[PDB]
């Protein structure tokens, strides 16, 4: 098991924030991904997206309340999400964190996203 994300993005505020990932692996089934967030400049992370069975679930993060959809594809390796109406409230780092059985415990990559001035 391999993840990849970007480095980095950046997202011009009030529009869609594409948080690409993908993966290698020998999928789907037992497979799952989690999305969680670190506010610039905050210590802690936010669990707020996972998916597994075809089933999405969310974390209660006000900031991203009607805003995450699943963007991905596990038949693809494609474990990406999308985020609506982007703000500066939404800087910092993004963590995909893919499990597929068989691993050890997972892997994970990292997003730093910047939201930028639109004008």
């Amino acid at each position: 098991l391999e993840v990849y994300t970007p480095k980095e993005i950046f997202v011009a505020n009030g529009t869609q924030g594409k948080l690409t990932c993908k993966f290698k692996s020998t999928t789907g089934g037992l497979t799952s991904v989690s999305w969680s967030f670190q506010p610039e400049g905050a210590d802690t992370t936010v669990g707020f997206f996972h998916y597994s069975q075809g089933q999405v679930y969310l974390g209660n993060y006000p900031p991203f309340k009607d805003r995450i959809s699943w963007a991905g594809d596990l038949d693809k390796k494609d474990a990406s999400i999308n985020i609506e109406n982007m703000q500066f409230i939404h800087n910092g780092t993004y963590i995909c964190d893919v499990k597929n059985p068989p691993d050890i415990v997972g892997k994970t990559s990292h997003i730093r996203l910047y939201v930028v001035e639109k004008e």
